[PDB]
């Protein structure tokens, strides 16, 4: 799908995770926001559709994804050791993530 639907998948899951009933909805979530992220990191921005592929800019692009995809990562470990409270937390925290993208690209 294109970046804005990914995006929107994003945010929709993170509130989903923060309402988190329980540990099952969180581990959906958190794997909804990995194929979303990952998908979108293969996307070109508004802002740089007139730049090279290997600029950069886009290797910065891609690397926010990085970020937020190791961050997803850890928090699925931690949805996965049972700890759903720590997992909302580093849930919580990828908005760090999600705001620095936006203020350069968005
Ligand atoms: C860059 C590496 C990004 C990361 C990480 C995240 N987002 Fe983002 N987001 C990015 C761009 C360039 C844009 C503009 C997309 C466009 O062309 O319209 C956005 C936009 C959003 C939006 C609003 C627009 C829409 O999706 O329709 C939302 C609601 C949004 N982003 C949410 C979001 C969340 C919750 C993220 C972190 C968990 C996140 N984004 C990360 C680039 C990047």
């Amino acid at each position: 799908a294109d970046l804005e639907d990914n995006m929107e998948t994003l945010n929709d899951n993170l509130k989903v995770i923060e309402k988190a009933d329980n540990a099952a909805q969180v581990k959906d979530a958190l794997t909804k926001m990995r194929a979303a992220a990952l998908d979108a990191q293969k996307a070109t921005p508004p802002k740089l559709e007139d730049k090279s592929p290997d600029s950069p800019e886009m290797w910065d692009f891609r690397h926010g994804f990085d970020i937020l995809v190791g961050q997803i990562d850890d928090a699925l470990k931690l949805a996965n050791e049972g700890k759903v409270k720590e997992a909302q937390a580093a849930a919580e925290q990828l908005k760090t993530t999600c705001n620095a993208c936006h203020q350069k690209y968005r």
